[PDB]
């Protein structure tokens, strides 16, 4: 089962889907295969009902679409309509929560309120929104509004990118005509210029995937900043992951999905219904993450993560998963047809993302702890079914450290230097002690073995000094593996890095060093590492392609990892895929993206599937950005 | 070739680029045989990184996607995605009116004006917006607010389907939850949970689609409320059509595309510039239309119709096209390659969409004349190039009277009842002389014969009285074989419709009927047949679902199409598909569009390969509407 996934907890779940004849995401992989190469290599188009058309990689004919679509301008468009899908599942996100903060102050949803006052603040502030004389309120209803009024045009553009990057990079991207008008516009935009008889010019159509991969960015930072503002911004906190955070005498409780909007009352409505739990025969409600809306709650509360992404079913697997409570995306609908054999009760509670088999349970923001309590008495009553039963839990788990929004960064560097926070950062990168940033982000995918390049890459970078950072599912790759916990500093780090976070932990009291990798967050916490980044690249007065900074989206599935990739070289990184994107067909898209980009943004993707090579590949990314500012390296 | 168009024209242009060796849209589709069932059948998923997945429609291994999205969510997330698109151009197009209104009367945009002032009231009293006191300027700045906030959420729905469609008509759609919040805010809607890991429960999928084509609904009436207000409401005009419009003596511009905004500048700058051409040993500037730009300028200006849809490469090759300017949409991209071999110069004018290899000229509105100037220079200066070489226009042209806008259509049977116009329509649906109504829409479609579907289906419509009109590319293959010349109403229309279209025609004064087909204009004026029908069912107290009307997409093509079909089924009316759109392998997916919808929105698919058997398909469909209404049939 180690072909399948590297986490020891999957592998025995895998064991027992085996033994029972639960058909798992590997076993459906496995039956699709030989995966068409057409569709791998990006060599399809149905865009229009004259197709499908393809083109041949290599040889006769097809050469060309039936409209004369060329490879290039199919491989571009396709693309771009991932990049376009990506934007609006985080784009989506972000305006459920811009909703909710609305209707929080507007008296509406009594449930949610503002947490975090300060950032409330700084948002407005960076907004250009007055907060002085104002009643909190008020500014975060000007907030929201800014937030909804950045999905369609207006006499600015979107403000969560123009605000939120530094003028020198604002200005390359402006020069490009890259910044987007409005974040749904640019959706629409794309999936128009991509249909059939429109954009047919490879360049052109990338540019405006590279513009709509900014409306994503802009959507992640929305994200980020409003589940800030109504949960709190996180701070540095412990916890566990993997299976064995699950309670056989427990209701055990998946949040699923993305949005904190959902996940975070269950998580306090849970607290409230414990004697309800405990009149049931249950110790109380074991509320348990699973992808990002998991790492909305551990960041948050601590709540400990079951699982992640490719691996997703095998929660269910153990027995003991009374619940499992969605929003949307990134959730395998095959989780409704398992939940008839695990007995699991799969909910789903938003109209828009639904699974036929799932009970649904509508949850309005206006009725949230009702809506919640409801959903956790069906997971109370599920529990009192499996009364007897046995189950099987992996007794394995991580330690994880978590926590690190860029603010509790700051802060923690603080401790070193407080006026000026990040200089001890630039120091270390100066003096080699820190080589430079790589962030982990994105999905596990069912085609490579789960996990291994996460930690593959991670492990070499960490002993050449690199400080990584790691947010959605390559937080959980790595969480589940050991990278969250400071009793691993030692073996995994370099002198240089383990001197680094050893002087930040000690000064922040811990005794100890900071974890090998910092959590920051989810995927749409992608953003915070932006926010580092352009803080960085604010600080020492160049723009973010000058910086030793990196991403590795080193296991990616999801049109919203590809737009984030697609962000990450937007605003100037190296970054890194590894696997493929359906592109190799193209072999002018692909010089586009992993070389002449670097003419217009300055990042650049590198496509490499084998991870070793991989983190050679981003150290020398790293490396060159080393030289380039006249360091060592 | 024959069995590529119906068009003799298209035949024998197809022969000139036969012993040229030009390839064509038929031959790349040759290419492209036997095309891939997975997607033919909508059993192919591409949407993450872990696919592509495929279904085998039938038979063993694949039968479900590798995150568990069985045939049925794959089938319907991938009809969803291409009504988002449809929908995302048809809205581009009216955005960009849109923009263009609120330019030209902010003085931005001298080119443009509000022509159409009557139009301009009636929009606004519609939307609500106060005209009494009010300068155009003002009015039409606040019409122009509105359609571009009927792209976004806001505090009302998106108001180009609440205030087009009759209250019960909208009560049915609300109740069901199908109004669209804004444009953009459903395609992006779509994208998101069309992705991965989001709905999966194919009722609810297609719900949602059923919405965003209510979207794509809106796109179409704004643009043509917009493209009205600018450039006129059409009146009945009479011109020509097919290749033979092309003059070998005069320099041929083709507008190709859709957008009234760049095609109606050519055209009047075009008569300024007359004895420039003069000047070049032209002629003039003889501009012709293809696709739904020149049936803009048809309708408008009597521009004569060169050629739509699958042919259009063979106005090219021809050797007399000087000119194509395109803006958006439907462009097959081989033209910028043909042109190397034709001559032609291919010019583009958008900057979403570019094709490899032709020159751009950016056309801006604040610019339009000057703008069109320069692509008309280009224009003559290719005329003195072919100085002396022999050109292939083949002799073959149709007379069209078109220009049946609803509102002309209305005058039009004025003439018989001033002050209950669709009385005499109805009094002929209840005796009998008029069966019902069907709408032609659509492209052609390369696996179809060229305007096979079209003209048989409507050969036996109009034989068992049916008033037939007619839009798009439908509308360009029934001018095209000669059902816009009242000259063939004898032949073509049976007695009871031949009696109404005299008696219509005559009280005219016409001396003759009005012409066998209305064409009521281009694809986004699929609304203006919207407008007619709403007006016939407020003026008959009935909902949509119970009038004796239908549409037929009889070879369709673009997502555009997909979009309308979807549209036209959701207000109400059995709508024919006469190529397959990728629905076959869920049976499900079937059920649901062809038959449960009826449930839903009254209206229904009809999938219909074989055009006798779709005639007679949409002649039970209407015969059944004269039923439930108690008519005879
Ligand atoms: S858009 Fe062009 S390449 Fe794509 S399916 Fe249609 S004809 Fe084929
Ligand atoms: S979304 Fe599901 S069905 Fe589609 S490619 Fe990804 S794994 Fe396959
Ligand atoms: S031919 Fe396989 S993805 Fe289209
Ligand atoms: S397998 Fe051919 S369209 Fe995907």
């Amino acid at each position: 089962q180690n072909l399948k996934s590297t986490d020891r907890a999957v592998q025995q779940m895998l064991d027992k889907a085996k033994r029972e004849g639960i058909q798992t995401v590997w076993d459906r992989y496995e039956a699709m295969k030989p995966q068409c190469g057409f569709g791998e290599t990006g060599l399809c188009c149905r865009h229009c009902l004259q197709g499908p058309c393809r083109i041949n990689p290599f040889g006769d004919e097809p050469k060309v679409g039936i409209c004369g679509a060329t490879a290039e301008v199919i491989v571009a468009r396709g693309l771009d309509r991932s990049i376009a899908a990506g934007a609006a599942g985080h784009s989506g996100h972000a305006k459920h929560l811009a909703h909710t903060l609305k209707k929080a102050v507007q008296g509406k949803a009594a449930s949610y309120m503002i947490k975090d006052r300060t950032k409330l603040h700084s948002i407005a502030k960076r907004l250009g929104i007055p907060t002085e004389g104002q009643k909190d309120e008020d500014i975060a209803l000007e907030v929201a509004k800014a937030a909804l009024a950045d999905f369609h045009e207006k006499d600015t553009p979107v403000l969560w990118v123009t605000t939120v990057l530094p003028p020198s990079r604002v200005k390359v991207l402006s020069a490009h005509g890259l910044i987007p008008a409005g974040i749904d516009h640019e959706i629409a935009e794309i999936m128009h210029r991509t249909s059939m008889g429109c954009d047919a010019d490879a360049q052109n159509l990338l540019l405006g995937g590279l513009r709509c991969s900014l409306a994503d960015l802009a959507g992640c930072y929305m994200g980020t900043d409003l589940a800030d503002i109504l949960f709190g911004t996180p701070a540095p906190v412990v916890t566990e992951s993997n299976l064995g955070v699950l309670k056989a005498d427990a209701v055990n409780v998946a949040v699923h999905g993305h949005n904190p909007v959902l996940s975070d009352i269950i998580v306090s409505v849970s607290k409230e219904m414990e004697n309800e739990a405990r009149a049931a025969g249950a110790t109380g409600i074991n509320v348990v993450g699973i992808c990002c809306t998991g790492n909305e709650v551990l960041m948050r509360h601590g709540i400990p993560a079951c699982t992640h992404s490719v691996s997703q079913e095998m929660a269910m697997i153990t027995g003991a998963l009374d619940a499992m409570i969605l929003d949307y995306q990134c959730i395998q609908p095959s989780v409704a047809t398992i939940a008839e054999c695990t007995g699991t009760t799969v909910i789903t509670t938003m109209e828009m993302s639904k699974i036929t088999g799932a009970t649904h349970v509508n949850f309005a923001e206006e009725a949230a702890v009702e809506n919640a309590k409801q959903i956790l008495r069906l997971a109370i009553d599920t529990f009192k079914r499996r009364k007897g039963k046995p189950v099987e839990i992996p007794n394995i788990k991580t330690k994880v450290v978590a926590g690190f929004s860029t603010e509790a960064i700051i802060n923690a560097l603080s401790k070193l230097n407080a006026n000026d926070p990040l200089k001890p950062l630039i120091d270390n990168v100066v003096n080699g002690n820190i080589r430079g940033v790589c962030l982990f982000a994105g999905c596990n995918n069912v085609k490579v073995p789960q996990d291994q390049n996460f930690t593959t890459i991670a492990r070499k970078l960490l002993k050449q000094n690199v400080l990584v950072v790691a947010t959605g599912c390559g937080a959980g790759a790595l969480m589940r593996h050991g990278f969250m916990d400071p009793a691993n500093v030692d073996e995994l780090c370099g002198d240089g890095l383990k001197a680094v976070l050893t002087a930040i932990g000690e000064a922040n009291g811990l005794g100890g060093p900071l974890p090998p990798v910092l959590h920051m967050g989810s995927c749409v916490d992608n953003s915070r590492a932006v926010a580092l980044v352009a803080a960085l690249a604010n600080r020492l007065g160049v723009d973010l392609d000058r910086l030793p900074v990196v991403a590795s989206a080193a296991e990616a599935m999801h049109e919203k990892a590809v737009a984030i990739g697609t962000w990450a070289v937007t605003i100037g990184l190296p970054t890194h895929i590894g696997v493929l994107p359906p592109i190799t067909g193209s072999l002018p898209v692909t010089q586009i993206l992993t070389s002449s980009v670097k003419d217009i943004t300055g990042g650049y993707f590198i496509v490499e599937l084998d991870p070793e090579t991989a983190a050679d590949k981003l150290l020398a990314a790293i490396n060159e950005r080393r030289a380039g500012l006249g360091l060592p390296w």
